[PDB]
Parts: structure tokens; C-alpha cells; sequence
């Protein structure tokens, strides 16, 4: 037989024998580092217990196996292999997925001060990653630190594909990265995806989630308060009903980058230290921007002083993907033989 079956934590992995000596590493879904014996290397193994057990779940497994085949980024995830245990489409219940591993979340790079080089690099990437997707007609909206993957040499890549739905998880899912057009529900673009990059880059500066709160009406409260009420401009583009409400709420008039982001919170001892800062916090206005007509696009950005240095033609411009009928609606055993079939391939 070509698999074995391990216990990790509460769960039980069944993968094929060339993966050992299993550590979990997640728990975004299942997930344990691995040895790869006939690759020589290690990789990260997802288990995708039951996918297609309803609609949100199967909408993502099937997107994250489309997509993650079809992309050929180096700021984007690989997928190296994709198994099932099963042997028919009777017996499908998991599927596994195979990538390449780096060494940490986002979220322990946020935990520890950087470097302008480094900090700079990373949003670098974060934004070519993003970019490679536009070209691809992919808008994520869902860019959060817990999705990007660090390796020690500073090299950065995103996980998923963001956002494509009720749901019974004792888990809930954050909010603090999305942008005002997604909260508001209004409409968007390209540039959605900027605003997320300006809260992570944020927080890496600051150490603190910018915008935490429980719910959508608290975070909303967190946004005006730092960043000030928005535009009339802005106003007049939202639903009746959404523009009543955010109308009617106390207003801020905001505070300024400075005091938002002070010198205390950038490495700023030398010259070219002091330079960057006033670099880095630039760029962090113009991306922490509500009305997103007024929001920096991904060009833009990567042609900004602090971001420009790295830029590469071959890196920020690489072929588009060629990618397909994904609005899609289905039932569970419509699901299950989607992603069998692609499973199967
Ligand atoms: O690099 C990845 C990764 N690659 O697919 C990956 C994939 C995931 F689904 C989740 C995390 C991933 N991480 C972060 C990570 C790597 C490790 F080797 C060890 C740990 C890491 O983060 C948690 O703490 C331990």
C-alpha cells in the first residue's frame, strides 16, 4: 500500500510514504511539515477533510486547487503534489495538499522590528504577488498575515486566493485587513487589495493590529477614529441604506501619519535610517486611504521611493496566467465529483 496513517494531534493522517516525520504546523485548516524523501526537501501537507461538506468550504478547496496548479509565481505558493487516500469517488472523503515550505507566518515577522531593507523587500513581494494575480483577473480582498509565509533569507509568499456562506466553525474569521469597499460592501477594484497591504505594513510598524474589534460596526469605529471621517466624494457613492448609517456616526477628524505612525516606531539612528522612515510612512498614506479613488494602485506603489529599489521587470511583469465558470453554485455531490475529477486529474 502506498500510504500510512499517523496521529497528529486529533487527527489522523493518511499520506503517501515518501512524507515523513510530520509536526503540525496549523491547525488556515490541517496542516503539518513534512519530509519529502523523493524530493530530498521538505514540504507542508494540508488535509481537506470532506471539502465538499458544503458550499463555502467546496467553493475554496476547488478554487485553491485550480488556481494554485495554473499560477507560476515565485511570491505565490507552489503546489507540488495533490493525493486522496480514497480509491473511488464512493469512497472520497480528503484530499491532500502538497507545497513547498518556508519557515514562518507573517505573524511572527510582525512580533520583531525590521530593518527598512527587509521590511521593504517583503511589501516588495507582497505586492508583486498581488499584482500577478490582477493580470490574472484574480482580486483577493482577503490578504491577511496568517496567508503569507516568510523563509529566512526574507524571501515572502502568499498562501491562498482570497475570497471567492454560512457556516457552523467554532472558529471565526478576521476582519481587521479588509477594506472599507468590502466592509461597506460597495463595489470595488484593484486597489482593494492595496489597503490590506497598508494594515499589515502597518502593523509591522506598530507591532498592534490597526483596526482589531468583534464585529463590522466595531471596526468600522476604529477606522474614522484614526483616520478620520470620510469625503462627501466618498459619501455619495454608497447604497441609501449604508450611506444613512455611516452618515450618521459620531465624527473624527482624524490624525495625522506623524502621530499615527511616530519615528520611535522606525529604525531612524542614521541618515539613511531618518530617509526610509519618512520613505515608509509616505507610502503607508497613501495606502491607508478609505475612498479607494483616492487609494494608490499596485503600480504606483511599486514605483514608490521605498518600494522601487527592488523593482524587477521580470518579477513585477510576468506572463499572465491563462485560467472558466467561477460564480458557481452546486450541491455537495456536485462538489465532491469537482474536485474528485481535479484531484484525480
Ligand atoms: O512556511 C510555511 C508554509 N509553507 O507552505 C505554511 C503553510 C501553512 F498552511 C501554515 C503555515 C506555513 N508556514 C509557516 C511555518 C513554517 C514552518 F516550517 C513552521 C511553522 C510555520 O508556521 C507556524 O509555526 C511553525
Amino acid at each position: 500500500n502506498q500510504f500510512y496513517s499517523v496521529e497528529v494531534g486529533d487527527s489522523t493522517f493518511t499520506v503517501l510514504k515518501r512524507y515523513q516525520n510530520l509536526k503540525p504546523i496549523g491547525s488556515q485548516g490541517i496542516v503539518c511539515a513534512a519530509y519529502d524523501a523523493v524530493l530530498d526537501r521538505n514540504v507542508a501537507i494540508k488535509k481537506l477533510s470532506r471539502p465538499f461538506q458544503n458550499q463555502t468550504h467546496a467553493k475554496r478547496a476547488y478554487r485553491e486547487l485550480v488556481l494554485m496548479k495554473c499560477v507560476n509565481h515565485k511570491n505565490i505558493i507552489s503546489l507540488l503534489n495533490v493525493f486522496t487516500p480514497q480509491k473511488t469517488l464512493e469512497e472520497f472523503q480528503d484530499v491532500y495538499l502538497v507545497m513547498e515550505l518556508m519557515d514562518a507566518n507573517l505573524c511572527q515577522v510582525i512580533q520583531m522590528e525590521l530593518d527598512h531593507e527587509r521590511m521593504s523587500y517583503l511589501l516588495y513581494q507582497m505586492l508583486c504577488g498581488i499584482k500577478h494575480l490582477h493580470s490574472a483577473g484574480i482580486i483577493h480582498r482577503d490578504l491577511k498575515p496568517s496567508n503569507i509565509v516568510v523563509k529566512s533569507d526574507c524571501t515572502l509568499k502568499i498562501l491562498d486566493f482570497g475570497l471567492a456562506s454560512f457556516m457552523m466553525t467554532p472558529y471565526v474569521v478576521t476582519r481587521y485587513y479588509r477594506a472599507p469597499e468590502v466592509i461597506l460592501g460597495m463595489g470595488y477594484k484593484e486597489n482593494v487589495d492595496i489597503w490590506s497591504v497598508g494594515c499589515i505594513m502597518g502593523e509591522m510598524v506598530r507591532h498592534k493590529i490597526l483596526f482589531p474589534g468583534r464585529d463590522y460596526i466595531d471596526q468600522w469605529n476604529k477606522v474614522i477614529e484614526q483616520l478620520g471621517t470620510p469625503c462627501p466624494e466618498f459619501m455619495k457613492k454608497l447604497q441609501p441604506t449604508v450611506r444613512n448609517y455611516v452618515e450618521n456616526r459620531p465624527k473624527y477628524a482624524g490624525l495625522t501619519f506623524p502621530k499615527l505612525f511616530p519615528d520611535s516606531l522606525f529604525p531612524a539612528d542614521s541618515e539613511h535610517n531618518k530617509l526610509k522612515a519618512s520613505q515608509a510612512r509616505d507610502l503607508l498614506s497613501k495606502m491607508l486611504v478609505i475612498d479607494p479613488a483616492k487609494r494608490i494602485s499596485v503600480d504606483d506603489a511599486l514605483q514608490h521611493p521605498y518600494i522601487n529599489v527592488w523593482y524587477d521587470p521580470a518579477e513585477v511583469e510576468a506572463p499572465p496566467p491563462q485560467i472558466q465558470l467561477d460564480e458557481r453554485e452546486h450541491t455537495i455531490e456536485e462538489w465532491k465529483e469537482l474536485i474528485y475529477k481535479e484531484v484525480m486529474n
